[PDB]
């Protein structure tokens, strides 16, 4: 498991905890020096238990893929929380077990839903650390419309920082004033299928993306990435999702 205590957290204890995050996902290889997830995990070993904790010191657990670093749900004191999903109603079978009663959200997980009953893209929702001791605090007890706007505040601050340096950077800036998205944040969480399938394929093809893949970059710009020796290969990224997923 890993846990994150927003009492007393700072940037250094927040990068800490997102780089034990990325350690507890697990890896055969890596490819151009980045983990590369794997194809599958049977069971209950397929799902990591995120313990996070807002400033008052109430928790919830969430409840990770680490094939994909998808949150499928969560559990708050005896009630567990899942996505209106094929993947998250298979992950209820092995996780909080326990809880009293089990909650299907009215939405599946994906940003599309999530910003469709948020009532707001992900563009305007401010997000840092801030916002997600927020977060914890709305999913602590059920309200499905404010449920998902902290779910977009929650992926956005550990899975996506787990897979992007910048995005964790971002996070870091936000520790104590909550600001929305910078573009890049938005084209890194988007791309990252498209960024893990080129960066694999690189390895048959010298280094070389069969498809350029369009950022936009740190300062606003849009940039083509054609090959590993970019920056966001060679600093950013920091999980590739496996071509197989
Ligand atoms: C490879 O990527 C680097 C870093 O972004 C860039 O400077 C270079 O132009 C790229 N090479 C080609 C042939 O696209
Ligand atoms: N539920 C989720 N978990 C992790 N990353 C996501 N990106 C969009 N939805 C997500």
């Amino acid at each position: 498991d890993v846990s994150f205590r927003l009492s007393g957290a700072d940037p250094r204890s927040y990068g800490m905890f997102i780089k034990d995050l990325r350690n507890a996902l697990p890896f055969r290889e890596k490819v151009y020096n980045i983990p590369l997830l794997l194809p599958s995990v049977s069971g209950a070993g397929r799902y990591l238990l995120m313990h996070l904790f807002n400033y008052d010191g109430k928790t919830i657990t969430v409840a990770v893929d680490v094939t994909n670093v998808y949150i499928m749900g969560y559990l708050a004191d005896t009630t567990s929380y899942f996505f209106n999903e094929p993947a998250a109603e298979l992950a209820s079978q092995y996780v909080f077990r326990d809880a009293r009663r089990k909650i299907t959200l009215p939405y599946s997980g994906n940003y599309e839903r999530l910003q469709i009953a948020a009532g707001k893209p992900r563009e305007k929702i401010p997000i840092g650390l801030p916002a997600l001791d927020s977060a914890i605090s709305t999913l602590l007890h059920y309200d499905s419309t404010a449920a998902a706007g902290a779910l977009l505040v929650l992926i956005q601050t550990t899975a996506e920082a787990a897979r992007f340096k910048y995005i964790e950077q971002q996070i870091q800036e936000r520790a104590y004033r909550d600001e929305v998205p910078s573009l890049a944040t938005i084209s890194l969480e988007n791309s990252w299928s498209g960024l893990s399938k080129q960066i694999q394929l690189a390895q048959g093809n010298n280094g070389i993306f069969r498809t350029p893949i369009v950022l936009v970059d740190n300062k606003g710009n849009r940039v083509q990435i054609t090959n590993v020796t970019s920056k966001v290969v060679t600093s950013n990224i920091q999980l590739l999702l496996n071509t197989r997923n």
